[PDB]
């Protein structure tokens, strides 16, 4: 592997790195998108699925709302092979201050996991909805119990306390 993870626990594995490099070396089946309910992918993880597929997200997403329910905080919808061999699982997390943020978040972490092969996922809710990442890291550790999985950050200073949850 080109690719190697900072840290990993259990069968949860974590890496650092831009989202196009992550996909063409470690090779997921399933990528888990940082969605807002009406699927307009903005930001720096659903920008840049939306541009590796070519746009297609896009495209879906447009066509999902057509005949098909809101995604409401909480739960998540499986786009299956937006490109071939690539779904987009689109995950709604709460926001600061939403009610049940953990709640949610936990269940957000469920659906993910219930996906087929091998996932690479963000941390949900971090950054933009402002969820802390503790938060969103204990409910992801406390949810996906014993299932291989993949979590990418970009920044230093994310990666950095990361490793001091885990460091103690």
């Amino acid at each position: 592997d080109l690719i190697l993870p900072f840290y990993k626990a259990g069968k949860v594995s974590f890496y650092q790195g831009d989202l196009d490099v992550l996909i063409n070396f470690l090779e997921p089946d399933v990528l888990v998108n940082a969605a807002n309910g009406d699927l307009r992918h903005v930001g720096g993880v659903a920008r840049a699925i939306d541009v590796f597929t070519g746009g297609k997200l896009t495209k879906r997403s447009k066509e999902y709302l057509k005949s098909s329910k809101a995604i409401a905080p909480g739960n998540a919808v499986l786009f299956e092979n937006v490109l071939e061999h690539l779904s987009v699982m689109n995950a709604v997390g709460p926001r600061n201050g939403d009610s049940r943020v953990e709640g949610k978040l936990c269940n957000v972490y469920k659906a993910i996991a219930k996906c087929d092969g091998k996932i690479l996922t963000p941390l949900i809710s971090v950054g933009i909805f402002k969820v802390k990442l503790e938060v969103s890291l204990q409910c992801l550790l406390k949810t996906v119990t014993d299932r291989d999985l993949n979590v990418f950050v970009y920044t230093d200073q994310e990666r950095v306390t990361i490793e001091n949850f885990f460091n103690g």
